[PDB]
């Protein structure tokens, strides 16, 4: 909620396409390899409806649950298959 500043870490440097899986929908997104997990799931929620707290992310096996960390902290490249299961049980949604 705020905080949200632009900023320019690396200008000279290609955007990792990576695949998001819904349990409805596939599609894929430009982000950075040094994207944050709260920014990743930021592109995420302008995408899909699903606010970005009930989304989760899951690569390879792990949980990024880690808002404050970026992908490459969890060594995510292109093509990557990130399998977001949406915790929300209570009320169903597509």
């Amino acid at each position: 909620m705020g905080h949200h500043h632009h900023h320019h870490s690396h200008a000279a440097v290609r955007k990792i396409h990576v695949t998001v899986k819904f349990p409805s929908k596939q599609f894929t997104v430009e982000v950075d390899r040094t994207e944050t997990v709260s920014s990743l799931k930021d592109k995420i929620h302008i995408v899909e409806n699903t606010p970005i707290k009930r989304m989760q992310l899951y690569y390879s096996g792990i949980e990024l649950a880690d808002d404050y960390r970026n992908l490459n902290e969890y060594g995510i490249t292109e093509f990557s298959e990130i399998v977001v299961f949406l915790k929300s049980i209570n009320r169903a949604k597509d």
